[PDB]
């Protein structure tokens, strides 16, 4: 998994991202959509934003995105161990809101590129790794409870 030393990287470069939640969590969803145009369409409550200025002005976008980061915040501090937190999510996200894990990969370099933009300072080399790392042992998990829920192989 991760080192104690990689799990203390990340929880230090996610108490930034916590002075900040909505703020941070609205950037990650503009750069997914702005990103990988094809992910927004998965939101019918936003596929009628046609423009970042758009999807700036969005209120329920900003919450959205604030409801994304509160959740993946909860998963990161049970650092490794958070399996009754993951459930619910890979429940609701394989069966409901049908989301494929590439999606999950998306959203992973969204949230690397905003913490890249915004704290170039605290996100360094071993950030970086410490990072990415807690974010795909995340879909990595999320992958297996797919695979066994019976779904995207
Ligand atoms: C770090 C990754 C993610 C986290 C923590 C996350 C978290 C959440 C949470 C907490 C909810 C509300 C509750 C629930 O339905 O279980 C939700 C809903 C939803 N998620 Fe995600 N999600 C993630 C990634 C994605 C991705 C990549 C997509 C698809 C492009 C996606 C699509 C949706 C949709 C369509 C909804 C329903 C929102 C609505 O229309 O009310 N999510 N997500």
């Amino acid at each position: 998994g991760l080192s104690d030393g990689e799990w203390q990287l990340v929880l230090n470069v996610w108490g930034k991202v916590e002075a900040d939640v909505a703020g941070h969590g609205q950037e990650v969803l503009i750069r997914l959509f702005k990103g990988h145009p094809e992910t927004l369409e998965k939101f019918d409550k936003f596929k009628h934003l046609k423009s970042e200025d758009e999807m700036k002005a969005s209120e329920d976008l900003k919450k959205h995105g604030n409801t994304v980061l509160t959740a993946l915040g909860g998963i990161l501090k049970k650092k490794g161990h958070h399996e009754a937190e993951l459930t619910p999510l890979a429940q609701s996200h394989a069966t409901k809101h049908k989301i494929p894990v590439k999606y999950l990969e998306f959203i992973s370099e969204a949230i690397i590129q905003v913490l890249q933009s915004k704290h170039p300072g605290d996100f360094g080399a071993d950030a970086q790794g410490a990072m990415s790392k807690a974010l795909e042992l995340f879909r990595n998990d999320m992958a297996a409870k797919y695979k066994e829920l019976g779904f995207q192989g």
